[PDB]
DNA sequence: CCGGGCCGAGCCGTGCTTT
DNA sequence: TGCACGGCTCGGCCCGG
């Protein structure tokens, strides 16, 4: 099976797990928590966490034997049929069948990770059609929590419920037309007042949707809006059912693709409709003028990502403009998944908005990515102050000429994987001319004409290098470097324009000049002026002139400036002089043929169609296919805390005051009343909320009241009684309202765990779960003293942005060699021995790169976890650290917000960006995209001794985020779906180049290029993956956004106006402005309309009054009353909008409605606040004035 | 010396909508 | 995508009559 190597690496982790549980499973043992042992198993495959999370017991063996005979699906649905037929054990009614065979199917069709069989199915029950036929049929309810599962799993659910319906034997759903009238109207209300959806189905469609599906979706409510069509049959609401109508959006029309194509592999019938509605849904010319022709006609703009843009978050670039972002196909260390790669030049040269991490809004390949940083690349091409041209492809110039700036001519690369297009489906654009085709085509000329092989990114024989050397006339040593790193190594151009006259290929990559970006008169008057008022040096070299300086008065090049900045040319302007020295200059006339024959302008015809035409040299296009972005949601490393922070899980009522400081509490004597539950010591007679009797040190008991009569039952005496009150009737409850004194707690706390010097100790309102049982308050002391805060399941986490790697550097993460062979490992990706700490080496599946926060956090809670061992448990130290570099080694644990599966990781190293760097694999196991998401880390030791299940909320939304069990090792063959698309080559084909100027499609060339799915099952899925393009540092760059450095609105504005306005390929002037109005003018209308209708609240109460109390004062106590809208915050951002609509061009559209809004404003409160001051000066150069008397 | 003026934390509420 | 903005109270310190 695996190698002798990945074994190795999962025994070491399964050595460290089995040494972490022991020491959990012995504190535990002791008695001081709500269990007597750790409450989170261990998984290791997906049978193991169905069996676990949704069962039924003895599931795991079935599945594992049906996946390994069937398939997924195949085998999901024989575990339904045997379900059903009840292999597993008899359970009861049809409806209690129904329930674990659609939740059991999909667990199974989801992996077990993500909490819909959990959650979103909140209940199924079946229905008679009183209404046509009293026949029977199925029905599904849907929680709030499913709107979070997925279009995937919502049309799974569907699906799933079709299936088991069939199987019962039930008939259809046969709806009435009121019902499609009620469905729609909660369809199009719930979009026009809660969310934008992400999908509009037209009213056509939902109407088919509910004419052809075989099941009820309905389910509670989950928004506070009635509808019209009420008291519909069948139904027992008539509020809006947003988890059903989400669904319905969402899933079965959203991605019916997806859908069908389950049903066909699937063989099920009865769905044909969704077939259909999916089968329905689906001369003398120049080389490049037809290409840019058809590039226009096939694959067109879109400005979908541009629809609105919010104040503060800059618009890099228009759809598809020239100037914006250079389209680069491939992979670079740590990118791929759904991230970009950017030089950190253009991060820097944007004002800082960018950073590492950063999510933009992207237009062709999906919709949003992470930037990366990546040198290897190119960066933008700057205009100076004094009229110059540079190109700031490096870090530091970046940082030097900053303040010079006065506009972008061009803003940079981005390089995008090959299978981001193949995941998205996206039609294969043009490649601009790079280094990475030069390469090949040098090689491939060399082997067609001298009959030498060779090949670029490896090491070649010396026989094959000698012998290239002595035809090429070149040294080996340079022929060696340039073959082993091409995107570094560059011949100097005289030696380029050799290669090109010996070999027969276009020019380097490096020294075309953008040529199709202007016209071809402009390069007629350009050549006229460089023939007639120029001085040229020309030079020798093999036979083969070229230029080395030109020099040209600024009044004789007049106003051809602009075209030397279109090509992107550095030069220099010197006491009337424009200078182009010595690499640039024969970049320029070589193409030109060096005057000798005359540049004419041509009809049907581009610049480099009559470059090639004419002379011999030839070129490609350096410039073609161009991309836009939008900023959105900067990067995030910050720990998690409720919304009023909380450090116990201890309820305090209304004694503590507004914060809920117990401490306060205690110390001012107060007595508080609040639901706890009590626990009773057998022997003495003990109670109070503990676990341990502090009179004898043994285990009580929990005592069950009753809510009639409130008699106290201990458990051994209701486990008899079957939970119910024989002298009453009713069913028991473990909770009750009770009195506490905190004084006395306090006290017995600080005396158990000897910290007495703390100031703030705050707790909760109430408990939210079904028990209302408390946690130890010693816990609560030594997090006050820590410095940590705890979440609603008792576990301390931490918050990042996640971001994807594959190979790291020993230098990048601050790791020496010995620490690493220590860890395991032993070579570089080359097989090379590990000697260096330059060498590049591959990243395990299951090993983590946390950040500098993450680390600083850790450290106090690697703290208190000392200190609750040594303290509360009696027990030796585990962590033992005193700086951040001591946690290398150590396990975490990751967990997605919508899931109910952990997986477990390992530190190896830290960077100092705010992201949470890790292999795809790691991210794909928790069902994660990379594309601005983000998740959690947590110490394994912390979440096994404090982590409990009767700390979990009792809503349905209550066991998300919750690890109810975790993965001890990786499977790719079961992680996710997007993965499966990722490249593992070092470099893409000839094939891919060539085919790329056709238009096609990435599925036709899915094969030539090798990727993650065609290695599953074998066993290098672990072993070796490759990438493109190399990094000097993986966290080289800005590491903050600037937008978090902006204090007010109009700052915000004016710095991404002033952003926009540098950047050449925006357009500021009218699009920015106008597009950010329709985001100041929603928030202006919509808080006036919200004045007039509001809602009063007092000040020390919580009551909220729909009307004003008419005596002045709140009726049920003596505070005040205060407005829930206050007057300020309608008119918060007028200013601004008053600003963008006098400075800027705008329709006057926009402009009328900005004075009548100001007007609006100024005219309700005409009789409340009457302007009875006067003034000295008027007129200060306002606009409406000026439009009114105009 | 004893009484105010003032800051700095905290905790609440709110973000287009034809008849 | 949700965060970003306004307003009310309540002590802890100066600083002055
Ligand atoms: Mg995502
Ligand atoms: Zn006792
Ligand atoms: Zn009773
Ligand atoms: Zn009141």
């Amino acid at each position: 099976e695996l190698p002798k190597e990945m074994e190795e690496y999962f025994e070491m982790l399964q050595r460290e797990i089995d040494k972490a549980y022991e020491i959990a499973k012995k504190a535990r043992a002791q008695g001081k928590d709500p269990s007597l042992d750790v409450e989170i198993p261990q998984a290791t495959d997906m049978a193991g966490r169905v069996e676990s999370l949704v069962g039924p017991p003895g599931v795991a063996k079935r599945i594992r034997e049906l996946v390994k005979e069937y398939g997924k699906e195949i085998a999901a649905l024989k575990i339904v049929d045997e379900i059903i037929e009840g292999k597993f054990g008899d359970l009861g009614s049809r409806e209690k069948y129904a329930e674990q065979a659609v939740r059991t199917a999909l667990a199974i069709l989801t992996e077990g990770i993500v909490s819909a069989p959990i959650e979103g199915i909140a209940n199924v029950k079946i229905k008679r059609n009183t209404w046509a036929d009293n026949s029977e049929y199925l029905a599904l309810y849907y929680a709030g929590p499913i709107r979070s599962s997925g279009g995937t799993a919502q049309a799974l659910s569907v699906l799933v419920g079709d299936y088991v319906r069939r199987k019962l034997g039930l008939d259809r759903f046969k709806p009435s037309e009121k019902h499609i009238e009620r469905m729609v109207e909660e369809v199009d209300l719930y979009h026009r007042a809660v969310t934008r959806l992400q999908y509009h189905p037209s009213p056509e469609e939902v109407r088919l949707a509910m004419r052809n599906i075989p099941i009820e979706i309905t389910g509670e409510a989950t928004d506070d809006v009635e509808v019209s069509h009420r008291d519909v049959p069948g139904v027992e609401t008539n509020q809006l059912r947003g988890g059903a109508i989400l669904v319905l959006a969402e899933g079965v029309l959203q991605k019916a693709k997806k859908l069908v194509k389950y049903i066909d592999k699937m063989g099920i019938e009865g769905w044909e409709w969704l077939k259909e509605f999916v089968e329905a849904k689906e001369v003398d010319m120049g080389f490049y003028y037809s290409l840019y022709q058809k590039f226009k006609e096939e694959i067109a703009p879109s400005d979908k990502y541009a629809k609105e843009v919010i104040g503060g978050r800059p618009l890099f670039s228009d759809p598809s403009k020239p100037g914006g972002f250079r389209l680069r196909y491939g992979r670079s260390r740590a990118s791929g998944f759904a991230t970009w790669g950017i030089n950190p030049a253009t991060m820097i040269l944007v004002d800082e908005f960018l950073a590492i991490g950063t999510q933009l809004k992207t237009e062709r390949p999906g919709k949003g990515a992470v930037v990366t940083p990546v040198t290897t690349i190119e960066g933008p091409i700057v205009k100076l102050k004094d009229g110059s041209v540079l190109r700031v492809d490096d870090y530091n110039l970046a940082l030097k000429v900053r303040e010079d700036v006065e506009e972008i001519l061009y803003l940079g690369d981005a390089v995008i994987a090959f299978g981001d297009f193949v995941e998205n489906n996206q039609t294969l654009l043009p490649a601009n001319y790079c280094e990475e085709w030069w390469i090949l085509e040098f090689v491939k000329a060399l082997k067609e004409i001298y009959e030498v092989h060779l090949e670029p990114f490896t090491e070649n024989e010396e026989e094959s290098i000698e012998e290239a050397s002595d035809y090429l006339e070149i040294d080996p040593e340079f022929l060696k470097e340039m073959l082993r790193d091409p995107l570094r190594v560059k011949p100097p151009v005289e030696l380029a324009i050799h290669f090109s006259e010996v070999l027969g290929i276009p020019l380097h990559p490096y020294y075309t000049l953008y040529w199709n970006s202007v016209e071809p008169k402009d390069v007629e008057k350009l050549w006229r002026l460089l023939k007639n008022y120029a001085e040229i040096e020309w030079s020798n070299f093999r036979g083969i002139k070229f230029a080395k300086k030109i020099v040209i008065s600024q009044e004789k090049l007049g106003d051809s400036k602009r075209t030397l900045e279109l090509l992107g040319l550095p030069h220099t302007v010197r006491d009337g002089n424009v200078i182009v020295d010595y690499p640039w200059a024969a970049a320029l006339l070589t193409p030109l043929g060096n005057l000798n024959w005359e540049f004419m302008a041509k009809p049907l015809y581009a610049t480099i169609d009559i470059i090639n035409e004419n002379n011999e040299i030839k070129l490609r296009d350096r410039g073609i296919s161009w991309i836009g972005a939008r900023m959105g949601r900067p990067e995030k490393a910050k720990e998690r805390k409720m919304k009023p922070p909380v450090q116990v899980l201890f309820p305090i009522g209304l004694a503590g005051g507004s914060s809920r400081d117990i401490k306060k509490a205690a110390e001012e004597g107060k007595v508080a009343e609040v639901e706890i539950a009590f626990f009773k010591c057998p022997k003495c007679g003990h109670v109070g909320p503990e676990h341990l009797c502090p009179n004898c040190g043994t285990r009580k008991e929990l005592l069950w009241v009753c809510p009639r009569c409130n008699a106290e039952y201990p458990e051994s005496q209701a486990e008899g009684y079957n939970y119910t009150c024989p002298k009453c009737n009713v069913k028991l409850r473990p909770y009750a309202k009770r009195k506490i004194r905190p004084s006395e707690l306090l006290n017995r706390a600080m005396e158990n765990v000897k910290v007495y010097g703390v100031d703030k100790l705050k707790g909760v309102m109430g408990m939210t779960s079904g028990w209302k049982m408390p946690e130890p308050l010693e816990k609560g002391l030594l997090r006050a003293k820590n410095d940590v805060y705890v979440f609603k399941d008792g576990t301390i986490r931490f918050d990042a942005t996640d971001a994807p790697i594959t190979h790291f550097r020993p230098r990048e993460i601050g790791v020496s060699v010995e620490k690493l062979r220590e860890l395991g490992y032993t070579h570089d990706f080359e097989g090379k021995p590990l000697v260096s700490e330059d060498q590049i080496v591959e990243l395990k599946p299951q090993d983590i790169i946390l950040s500098k926060e993450a680390g600083r956090y850790l450290l106090k809670v690697a703290k208190f976890v000392d200190d609750l061992l040594e303290k509360f448990y009696g027990l030796p130290r585990f962590y033992n650290a005193e700086k951040m570099e001591d946690l290398i080694g150590h396990l975490v644990i990751g967990l997605a917000p919508h899931t109910s599966a952990g997986i477990v990781g390992r530190i190896i190293g830290f960077v100092d960006a705010l992201v949470g760097y890790a292999h795809p694999y790691f991210h794909a196991a928790k069902r994660r995209n990379c594309d601005g998401d983000e998740d959690a880390v947590m110490l394994l030791l912390d979440a096994l001794l404090n982590f409990s299940r009767y700390y979990l909320p009792e809503k349905r939304g209550g066991k998300m985020d919750a690890p109810l069990v975790i993965t001890t090792r990786l499977d790719p063959r079961e992680v996710d779906s997007e993965v499966h698309n990722m490249d593992i080559v070092r470099y893409y084909p000839l094939e891919f180049y060539e085919a790329t100027y056709e238009l096609k499609s990435p599925k036709e060339l899915v094969g030539v290029i090798e990727r993650v799915e065609d290695r599953l099952g074998k066993p290098e899925m672990y072993y070796g993956l490759k990438f493109t393009h190399d990094t000097d540092d993986i966290a080289l760059g800005p590491k903050m956004s600037l937008y978090k450095q902006l204090g007010d609105m109009e700052e915000k504005v004016r710095r991404q106006l002033e952003v926009a306005k540098r950047i050449r390929a925006v357009d500021e002037h009218g699009v920015a402005e106008k597009i950010l109005n329709s985001h100041l003018i929603p928030d202006l209308r919509g808080n006036l309309r919200s004045f007039t209708r509001q809602e009063f609240r007092c000040v020390k109460c919580n009551t909220k009054f729909r009307r004003p109390p008419l005596n002045g004062k709140c009726p049920v106590c003596g505070g005040k009353i205060v407005l829930t809208v206050s007057k300020g915050a309608i008119e918060k951002y007028l200013g601004t909008a008053k600003m963008l609509v006098t400075e800027y061009n705008v329709k006057n559209y926009t402009r009328q409605r900005i004075c009548l809004t100001e007007r609006d404003i100024d005219s309700l409160f005409e009789n409340v606040f009457p302007e009875t001051q006067l003034t000295l000066i008027v007129n200060p150069n306002d606009i409406c004035q000026r439009l009114v008397m105009a």
